C-alpha cells in the first residue's frame, strides 16, 4: 500500500535530518512542513530544497517511494506553497507547484497533453496560469488557466465567488499580458456539492459573463470551463460542466453537459444544453486532449503519400460537389436559382459514432477524433433536385488509423451505418481506402514462450512442442490453452491453442467482415448502394466494391484481392510488379466492376453527386423530376440514324454534334451519363432525362466493337487476343452488362427503363456457346421479372429484333410493367429475311413463281410440255431455259427477301397486337413524354389502390391497357373517353383532381377495414373479444 508520511519541521536546513533519519521507518509517498513563513523564497528555496534531493539520489530511490511533498505554512493565511519531487531521479515536476497531489487530479492538466507547457508567476497562489506553444507547428502559442476552488466561510455565495476567481484570473492574464495569442482558455474547478441546480446558475451565468465578457474579448481569451456539483437531483450528485465560447464576437455559445459513464469504463460529455442540440463536443471523453492549431496536418499529410483525401476533408468535398451543381444548373435553368443557399449551408451533415448500447448516435464534433477505423455521416445536401434538403449515409475508413484495416469494432460501425441507411431509406455511399482485415499475433506471449527441444545442447536437432512456465502459465491462463505434460521433471503448460486477449487478431476479424458483406448484399437490392475506390480497396473491402455493385474507381487506386507480391512469392518469380497490374481501372472498367473511372477523389464525388441527381431522395418516393426547362418537352426529334453505314448509337440518345448545327437526340441535351463503357462496348448502358423525367437507358452499339484481351504474365505462352464484337449481337458480356444494368435501375435506383432493342439475336458460335451465352441470356428474362418501375422496349428507326433477341425482352415477360413500341420502318421476325429465304421459298418455290412472272421462262415451258421433239430438239429448250433462268435468278432471289421483308415490316405487328402503337421516331419524345409521366403517376394511383383495399399475365393477350384489375374501377373514377390512350390528357386529370383521388382512397380504406373486421365456435369467441 502507498504509505503516507507527513513530518512537521522547524527549519529549511535542519528539515534534511529528518529526511535520511525519517525515511529508515520505511521497508509510498512523504510529505514534509516547515515553520518558517519569513520570506516568500523562489528559485533559492529551490535551490535549498535540491542539495538534499540530489544527495539523497539513492536513499528515497531505495524504499521505492514515489512523492515527495514540501509544505511551507505562512502567518498572514497566505495558501501554502508545495513543491513535489517525482520518478527515479526526482527531477521535480514544474506542473504540480503551490497545490497537494489531491488537487492535480482536479487541475486536469492531460487535457494540455499536445503542448510544451512552461507555466507563469501568479500572485493568487490558487490559480496557475500555463505557456502552450503546439508540439508540432509553432505557429500556436496560447495561454492556459487553471484554477481550483475550495471555500474558508462557515447562498448566492458562489455567483460573488466567481466574480472573485475570475476577476483575479482577468487581472493575472493583464500583468502576464495578452502578448501574443490565437486562443486563451481557462478551467474553474469547484470542491462542492452544493444544494442547487445549474437551471437557476445558467439564468445567473448570463448576467456575469456580459460584464467580464469585453475583458476576456481583449485578453484574446476564447473559452471558459466551469466544473460545479449538484446534490438534489435522492440528494445524489449531478455534476454540471459547462462551456461558455466566444465564437463570432459574440458568445451566444453556452453548452451545458453532465457527468456520465458511458458504460464503457470511460466519463463523457452528455450534454442537456441551451445551443439547440446542434454545438459541438458530445458523448466524447472528459480525458480529451484540448487539440492544437494544424493537429491534423501530420494526419493530412499520411493520407496523401497514398495519394487519397483525409477522410474528415471528404464533408466538405461534398458541399463543392453540390455548390457545383447549383452553378451549372443556374446556368441552364436561370432565374429559378432563387432557391441557391449560399457557399455554406449547402449540405448539412452530422458525425455518427456507436452510443452506449451500440446504437448509432448523431454528434457534432471536431474533425478527427475517431475511436475507430471507420468513420460515418449523416449529410442533409440542398441539391437542385430536392432544394428543401435530401439525406444519405456516407461511410469510410481512416487509412491513417493502423492503414485502415477491419477489426470488428469497424464491422460493427459499418453494419450499424448501412442498418440506418436501410431503416431511413436514404442512400449509402462508401468510400474506400483500407487494407482487408486485421492480421495480428499474441504480442504478450512473445517474450514468455518457452522451447522444449528434441536435444538441449543442439537445438537444431528438432524442438517436440512449445510450451509455458508455471509462473508464466499462471500469468495469462485465458489467453492461452495449455496442456499439463511433465518432462524433465518439471511442470511443463505446452501450448495447445494461443487465444490472446487483444481484439482484431485472426478469425474475430473474418466474423465481422462476413457480416457486413452479406449486410450489403441485402441493402444493395433495398437502398441505393454505391462505393467508391478513394485509395487501395483490399481483401473484404474489394467485396463491399462488389456488393456495392455501383462503383466508382479513382484512376490510381487498385481493387486488388491478393496483394502483387503474395502472387509472386506464391509463383515463386516475380511475375506482378505493381497492385495495379491486377488491381487497376485497365482491369476493373474493362471488366464492369468500375461503372465509372475518376481523375481524382473530388471527381469521384462529383460523379457520385452526379447519380444522386437521377435518384429519388428517399426509398418509395417521386423520382427527380424538373420542369421541361433547358430541353422542353414539345421538340421532335432531330438525329435520325443512316440505313447504309453505321452510327453511334449515342448520338440517338443525346444527340449528334456536327459541322453545321446540333441535331438533338430523344433525350435531354448532354443529360446522358454512360457506365460501364470499358466493358462489353456491344451494348450502351446509362442514365438520362426525358423533358425533366430521369430514366435508365440501354442502346445497342452497331459499329463492329474490337476487346482485347490482355496477355497473362503468369504464363509466358500467353498473348493477347483480338476479338471482334460484331455491332447488333447478343454475346455472354454484352447480356450480362444488360442484365445487370437492369437491376441495377431496379434495385434501389428504382428508375423507368427505356430499351433501344436492336439486337439480331445471340452468338451462336461454338466459343460464345462454351463462354456460357445461354447462361447470362436467362439472366435478362430473370431481372426483367424482378422489376417494378415501367418497362419501354422501343424498336428504333432501322432496328432489329430477329429470333433470340426478342424473346428475352417481350413485355408478356413482366406484363405488369412493361410496355412495348415499334419503329414505322423498324424490322421484326422470327429470322432475318435472307434467312427464311432458303427455308420457306426454296430454289423450286422461286421457278414456280418465275413460270408465272416471267414471260420468256413460261413460253419456253409450253415447248417441253408439247412433246413432238426428239433427243436433239428437246436439249435445246433445255439449254435455252438453263440459260435465261441463270440471268433471273440474283434478282429473283431479292424479290423473296422483300417478299419476305414485307412480313417482318411493323404494320404486321400492330395487326398481331405484340406492340402497342407504330411509331415515329421524329415525335417519340413527345410521345413517351406523356407515356412515362401516365404511366408513373398510375402506377402509384394502382399501388395505392391496392395499399387501401388489400393491406397484405395470364395470357398472350395482357397488355398494358390492361396490366391491373382495378384499371377499370380508376377508368370510371376519371370519366375521360379516350383514357387507354390520350396520355396527356390523363396526366392533367391528375393533377388537377389530387382531392378527389384521396377523397375515394378513404372511401376505399374504410370499407376495406369493415371486411378485416368481419373476417375477425367463431361466435363465441368474437362474444369473448367483446367481453375483453
Amino acid at each position: 500500500i502507498r504509505k503516507g508520511v507527513i513530518v512537521p519541521c522547524k527549519d529549511l536546513l535542519d528539515a534534511e535530518e529528518a529526511l535520511s533519519r525519517a525515511l529508515e521507518v520505511l521497508p509510498a509517498v512523504v510529505n514534509v512542513a516547515v515553520r518558517d513563513a519569513e520570506g516568500k523564497n523562489d528559485e533559492e528555496i529551490l535551490a535549498l530544497i535540491k542539495p538534499w534531493v540530489q544527495n539523497s539520489k539513492a536513499d528515497l530511490l531505495a524504499r521505492r517511494v514515489r512523492r515527495l511533498t514540501f509544505i511551507c505554512g505562512r502567518n498572514d493565511g497566505s495558501y501554502p506553497s508545495y513543491y513535489t519531487f517525482r520518478g527515479p531521479d526526482y527531477a521535480e515536476d514544474d506542473s504540480i507547484r503551490h497545490i497537494e497531489p489531491s488537487l492535480a487530479f482536479q487541475l486536469e492538466l492531460g487535457r494540455l497533453s499536445k503542448f510544451k507547457l512552461t507555466p507563469v508567476f501568479t500572485q493568487n497562489k490558487n490559480i496557475h496560469v500555463y505557456e502552450a506553444v503546439g508540439r508540432g507547428v509553432e505557429t500556436d502559442r496560447r495561454y492556459f488557466t487553471r484554477a481550483v476552488v475550495r471555500p474558508g466561510r462557515l447562498a448566492e455565495y458562489l455567483i460573488s465567488e466567481a466574480d472573485r476567481v475570475v476577476n483575479d484570473i482577468f487581472d493575472a492574464l493583464e500583468i502576464i499580458g495578452t502578448n501574443k495569442t490565437d486562443l486563451n482558455h481557462m478551467f474553474i474547478n469547484f470542491s462542492h456539492t452544493f444544494q442547487v441546480t445549474a437551471d437557476e446558475v445558467a439564468e445567473s451565468l448570463q448576467g456575469f459573463l456580459d460584464r467580464f465578457g469585453p475583458r476576456g474579448w481583449r485578453l484574446r481569451v476564447h473559452q471558459v470551463e466551469i466544473r460545479i456539483n449538484c446534490m438534489r437531483s435522492e440528494n445524489d450528485t449531478m455534476p454540471l460542466r459547462v462551456i461558455i465560447t466566444n465564437t463570432s464576437g459574440f458568445v451566444i455559445q453556452i453548452e451545458l453537459y453532465e457527468e456520465k459513464l458511458s458504460e464503457k469504463g470511460e466519463w463523457v460529455y452528455y450534454y442537456v444544453s441551451g445551443n439547440a442540440k446542434i454545438g459541438s463536443m458530445h458523448l466524447l471523453p472528459v480525458s480529451t486532449p484540448y487539440p492544437t492549431k494544424n493537429w491534423l496536418q501530420p494526419k493530412r499529410y499520411k493520407a496523401h503519400i497514398l495519394g487519397t483525401q483525409y477522410v474528415y476533408d471528404f464533408p466538405e468535398l461534398f458541399r463543392q460537389a453540390i455548390q457545383n451543381s447549383w452553378t451549372e444548373a443556374v446556368k441552364k435553368i436561370p432565374s429559378l436559382a432563387a432557391k441557391q443557399p449560399a457557399i455554406g449551408e449547402c449540405i448539412d451533415y452530422n458525425e455518427l459514432v456507436l452510443g452506449d448500447q451500440d446504437n448509432l448516435a448523431e454528434v457534432s464534433r471536431e474533425p478527427g477524433m475517431n475511436s475507430t477505423g471507420m468513420v460515418g455521416w449523416l449529410i442533409n445536401a440542398r441539391t437542385p433536385e430536392y432544394p428543401d434538403g435530401r439525406k444519405f449515409i456516407v461511410v469510410a475508413n481512416d487509412i491513417t488509423f493502423k492503414i485502415g484495416s477491419f477489426g470488428p469494432k469497424e464491422d460493427t460501425f459499418f453494419f450499424k451505418c448501412t442498418e440506418l441507411a436501410r431503416k431511413m431509406g436514404i442512400p449509402r455511399i462508401y468510400l474506400s481506402a483500407n487494407s482487408g482485415a486485421r492480421l495480428g499475433l499474441a504480442e504478450e506471449l512473445m517474450p514468455h514462450f518457452n522451447v522444449a527441444w528434441n536435444d538441449p545442447a543442439k537445438p537444431e536437432a528438432g524442438f517436440k512442442y512449445l510450451y509455458l512456465s508455471d509462473e508464466a502459465k499462471r500469468r495469462f491462463e485465458n489467453e492461452v490453452i495449455t496442456e499439463e505434460i511433465v518432462e524433465d521433471g518439471e511442470k511443463r503448460h505446452k501450448i495447445i491453442t494461443i487465444v490472446g486477449a487483444e481484439e482484431g487478431l485472426g478469425v474475430e476479424c473474418l466474423r465481422g467482415s462476413g457480416l457486413i458483406a452479406g449486410a450489403t448484399s441485402r441493402a444493395y437490392n433495398d437502398i441505393f448502394t454505391c462505393t467508391l475506390v478513394t485509395c487501395r480497396s483490399v481483401g473484404i473491402g474489394a467485396y463491399l466494391v462488389r456488393l456495392g455493385q455501383r462503383a466508382v474507381q479513382v484512376e490510381g487506386q487498385p481493387i486488388i484481392l491478393t496483394g502483387a507480391p503474395a502472387l509472386n512469392s506464391l509463383l515463386g518469380r516475380e511475375v506482378y510488379t505493381s497492385n495495379l497490374q491486377l488491381g487497376g481501372t485497365q482491369i476493373m472498367y474493362r471488366n464492369g466492376v468500375s461503372h465509372l473511372t475518376a481523375k481524382d477523389d473530388f471527381d469521384g464525388v462529383t460523379k457520385i453527386v452526379q447519380w444522386l441527381s437521377f435518384i429519388p431522395d428517399q426509398r418509395n418516393n417521386p423520382l427527380p423530376i424538373l420542369s421541361p426547362s433547358p430541353d422542353p418537352w414539345d421538340r421532335d426529334v432531330v438525329y435520325t440514324p443512316p440505313y447504309k453505314q453505321t452510327y453511334d448509337v449515342r448520338w440517338m440518345i443525346a444527340g449528334k454534334e456536327d459541322e453545321d448545327g446540333f441535331q438533338p437526340g430523344l433525350f435531354d441535351k448532354d443529360s446522358f451519363v454512360e457506365t460501364l463503357g470499358g466493358w462489353a462496348r456491344t451494348v450502351v448502358v446509362g442514365r438520362a432525362r426525358l423533358g425533366g423525367i430521369p430514366m435508365g437507358v440501354i442502346a445497342v452499339e452497331t459499329r463492329t466493337i474490337e476487346n482485347i484481351t490482355p496477355a497473362d504474365p503468369a504464363n509466358p505462352d500467353s498473348i493477347e487476343q483480338v476479338t471482334n464484337e460484331a455491332g447488333g449481337v447478343w454475346y455472354p458480356n454484352s447480356a450480362f452488362k444488360t442484365a445487370q444494368a437492369i437491376n441495377d435501375f431496379n434495385y434501389g435506383e428504382q428508375l423507368p427503363l427505356m430499351i433501344l432493342a436492336n439486337w439480331r439475336g445471340f452468338s451462336g458460335g461454338q466459343r460464345d456457346m462454351y463462354n456460357e451465352v445461354l447462361k447470362y441470356g436467362s439472366f435478362i428474362v430473370d431481372a426483367l421479372t424482378r422489376f417494378e418501375k415501367p418497362i419501354f422496349i422501343y424498336i428504333p428507326p432501322h432496328g432489329e429484333l430477329r429470333g433470340g433477341s426478342w424473346v428475352v425482352v417481350d413485355p408478356t415477360i413482366n406484363p405488369a410493367s412493361m410496355e412495348m413500341y415499334a419503329d414505322e420502318e423498324a424490322r421484326g421476325g422470327v429470322l432475318e429475311p435472307e434467312g427464311i429465304i432458303p427455308i420457306k421459298y426454296k430454289k423450286d418455290k422461286q421457278l414456280e413463281t418465275m413460270a408465272r412472272l416471267d414471260p420468256v421462262y413460261r413460253s419456253l415451258k409450253k415447248e417441253m410440255a408439247k412433246e413432238g421433239l426428239s433427243k436433239e430438239e428437246s436439249d435445246n429448250i433445255k439449254k435455252k431455259m438453263q440459260q435465261r433462268e441463270e440471268l433471273l435468278l440474283p434478282i429473283y432471289h431479292q424479290i423473296c427477301v422483300q417478299f419476305a421483308d414485307l412480313h417482318d415490316r411493323a404494320g404486321r405487328m400492330k395487326a398481331k397486337g405484340v406492340i402497342r402503337q407504330s411509331l415515329q421516331w421524329r415525335q417519340s419524345r413527345r410521345f413517351f413524354y406523356w407515356r412515362v409521366r401516365r404511366r408513373l403517376i398510375e402506377d402509384d394511383i394502382l399501388r395505392r389502390i391496392e395499399e387501401a383495399i388489400n393491406p397484405a399475365n395470364t395470357s398472350l393477350a395482357a397488355s398494358p391497357e390492361t396490366r391491373s384489375p382495378h384499371l377499370v374501377q380508376l377508368e370510371s373514377w376519371v370519366g375521360i373517353p379516350g383514357f387507354k390512350t390520350n396520355d396527356r390528357e390523363v396526366v392533367e386529370w391528375y393533377e388537377q383532381n389530387q382531392d378527389r383521388i384521396n377523397e375515394k382512397l378513404e372511401k376505399l380504406k374504410k370499407e376495406s377495414i369493415a371486411d378485416q373486421m368481419r373476417e375477425l365456435x367463431x361466435x363465441x369467441x368474437x362474444x369473448x373479444x367483446x367481453x375483453x
